[PDB]
């Protein structure tokens, strides 16, 4: 059991098109690290870093983050729900949010994350 963390690089990034789903799976059958550039509604570059991991390698790489603790406890502590086939869990500046089936859930914190996070089974 795998799951996709995508790291994107921004700020301003709510969710990922199909299109780039497809870029991250497709750059992610060769490695299981690798790092792709998405387009924002604006048309500038986001560089996202990708990785296909474990659920204990994805813990670990959580803690390897340069990120705050209470956003590494906010990720540790909800990674599980990304195991559920068709959920995607996401985690930016406004907060955590549950994307069931469009979104179900969201929860407001602030953890000082500059970027957003993608946990998303695969």
């Amino acid at each position: 059991m795998k799951l996709v963390i995508a790291r994107v690089k921004s700020p301003k990034v709510k969710r990922l098109s199909e299109e780039d789903i497809e870029k991250i799976k497709s750059a992610l059958k060769s490695t299981n690290k690798a790092v792709v550039t998405i387009k924002d509604e604006n048309g500038e570059e986001i560089e996202v870093e990708v990785r296909l991991l474990t659920l204990e390698e994805a813990l670990k790489y959580i803690n390897d983050l340069p990120i705050s603790n209470d956003a590494k406890k906010l990720m540790s502590n909800n990674i599980h729900k990304a195991l559920e086939p068709g959920r995607t869990v996401v985690f930016g500046p406004e907060g955590c949010e549950e994307r069931d089936k469009g979104i179900i859930k969201t929860f407001s914190t602030d953890v000082k994350l500059d970027e957003t996070y993608f946990f998303f089974r695969v």
